[PDB]
């Protein structure tokens, strides 16, 4: 009987999906905070 | 008559990945305008 087997060496930490929207979440948050705040000035 | 049909295996181009972001920048700002649409009233 044939089996599958994951590549090891790739070492992959779960959860990944968690990490995936983590990661898009807090780049586009601080990326649209940051950005506001250069868009808003006083003059 | 009949064609035949095939595909990549290997799947080099990462077309999932691309899914993955498009998603979450569409609901992220869509969700943000939308949010800061009702949370920010005009005159």
């Amino acid at each position: 009987g044939s089996m599958s087997q994951f590549t090891c060496e790739e070492d992959f930490y779960f959860p990944w999906l968690l990490i995936i929207i983590f990661g898009i979440f807090g780049l586009t948050v601080m990326l649209f905070v940051f950005l506001f705040s250069k868009q808003q000035r006083i003059k």
